[PDB]
């Protein structure tokens, strides 16, 4: 698998420019379970007005220039709340080498969380959020198929923002992520089986 990794982080709404709360658990056991990674911390405002567009820019930026400057550097992308978003919007920018070199893709709070794509999971891995629809859902693309299989969507129950049906907007449950174990376990078992194969 991967000897070298870039970890890219887009972080969500008013979080302080720095790691997202939402993937530090799991990061740090990815980064202990597969030697030669390291993080970028996607520079944008995650500004209240949610234009995510530099965000998006600076992941598909950040691909190409570590692809350019080494053609074995694989990624995982994490975005939580507007930064899934962003992240989302990236995903079709990044075709053949920078397709291939991205090897997993780990969404919470997704507001682009698509109906019943097998990438979606709810807080315990199950299904009670398979077939939400985001707060955005209803004007943006989320995941393209061709993504599917090295996506995980993680939306918790009562998330209003990747899960219309089960509360309004940014509800507690949105801001759990961080601090829940089995988010954590699953994301970090995704991350390391993506770049282990």
């Amino acid at each position: 698998g991967c000897s070298s990794y870039v970890i890219i982080n887009t972080r969500g709404t008013s979080e302080p420019q720095g790691p997202s709360v939402g993937f530090r658990t799991m990061n740090t056991r990815i980064r202990s379970a597969v030697s030669g990674g390291s993080e970028y911390d996607t520079v944008y405002p995650a500004g209240i007005d949610q234009n995510s567009a530099q965000g998006t820019a600076n992941i598909v930026a950040q691909v190409k220039a570590g692809l350019a400057r080494n053609p074995n550097t694989c990624f995982l992308l994490e975005g939580y709340s507007q930064g899934a978003a962003a992240t989302c919007n990236a995903l079709p920018q990044l075709t053949g080498a920078a397709f291939d070199a991205v090897k997993g893709v780990i969404l919470i709070g997704n507001p682009e969380h698509k109906p019943n794509l097998a990438c979606n999971v709810d807080g315990n891995g199950g299904k009670t959020t398979f077939s939400a629809r985001g707060i955005s859902a209803a004007f943006t693309q989320g995941v393209p198929s061709n993504w599917v299989s090295k996506t995980l969507d993680i939306c918790i129950y009562g998330d209003g923002v990747c899960d219309v049906s089960s509360g309004f907007g940014i509800t507690p449950q949105h801001l759990t992520y961080g601090y829940n174990t089995n988010v954590q376990t699953m994301g970090a078992n995704f991350g390391i089986k993506a770049l282990q194969g």
